[PDB]
């Protein structure tokens, strides 16, 4: 029953596009890229890898998960600084869409 | 003894509405669902669930609690992206309403 | 060595005033109240109470600290929704004020 | 393995400048001083210190690292309010500069 969320959520209001919710596109590369890195370098599972990635722009909250290696530390910074912007506007957009969707 | 805040804040500032504080309603809907899932899925108590729900889109931080199921992990992930926007705007309007009460 | 931050920072650009930074007043009262609550309920030392209270407006991160009692859990959500906006507007004001000093 | 992000990230969007990204300069100062503090006060390594400093101004999330002494606790609070702004606009300018680069 996580249906009503995924379907009346990420799927449904993710298809409200201006020229400037090409930020979603921008987001997806970056999150995905981070996830790959986390999986490979930090050795974590895909979900956990994704969880960490999502965490560094959003108030969600990383898990037990934190970087243990120098590359993972440094990388987390550089990614984090960028994506924080990206997460924001997208969240705003979706929020906006939700309200005029009822 | 939080009787001060609940009357002076939480049930103070909501009694003030524009068009865009339709956002409250959506946020309410999001949170409730989230909490329910947590209680059912993640087995935690109503508040612990409820706390966790709030934790994900505001910066406060979750202490001990973190999702342990892949299913709940994705639920957070999906749910995270929707609610944050809502949190932002309710956060802002609500804050402004304090300021216009002094 | 914090003196350089404290004087060159949260007072040096704190005293940059319009009418609309009356939120600083509000921030002070609200942060104070929460701190008091934390001190009382959570048993915590005043600094720690203060630490936690600020942790929840800002992207900070609490320490190892988090609400362990039900009232504290309940209180935190309520407070966080209120105070976040305050933290935001003040932050922007203060931010803008560093930049205006170059 | 992060060479994509380092060169095509927070060195690419740097060579894209108006004058109100003097905020990057501000952030560098505040961040650097913070790092200096944390290394010294809290005994941590430089990388860890940097991470922690970043962690208080972004949704990133402090790992194990958090302050343990009053001096550092207070300092975080002070710094936290200051940096929160500078981070935010940095993310924003940076963020837009990604979409303007596509
Ligand atoms: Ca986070
Ligand atoms: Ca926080
Ligand atoms: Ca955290």
């Amino acid at each position: 029953t996580l249906m009503f969320k995924r379907f009346f959520g990420a799927v449904r209001t993710s298809w409200r596009d201006p020229s400037t919710r090409g930020a979603v596109l921008s987001l997806a590369i970056i999150v995905t890229a981070a996830t790959i890195f986390y999986t490979l370098a930090e050795k974590w599972s895909v979900i956990d890898s994704l969880f960490y990635a999502v965490s560094v722009g959003l108030p969600m909250g990383n898990g037990p998960l934190s970087p243990t290696l120098t590359l993972s530390k440094i990388f987390t910074l550089v990614y984090a600084i960028l994506v924080v912007g990206l997460f924001v506007t997208v969240g705003g957009s979706l929020a906006s869409a939700i309200v005029q969707n009822n």
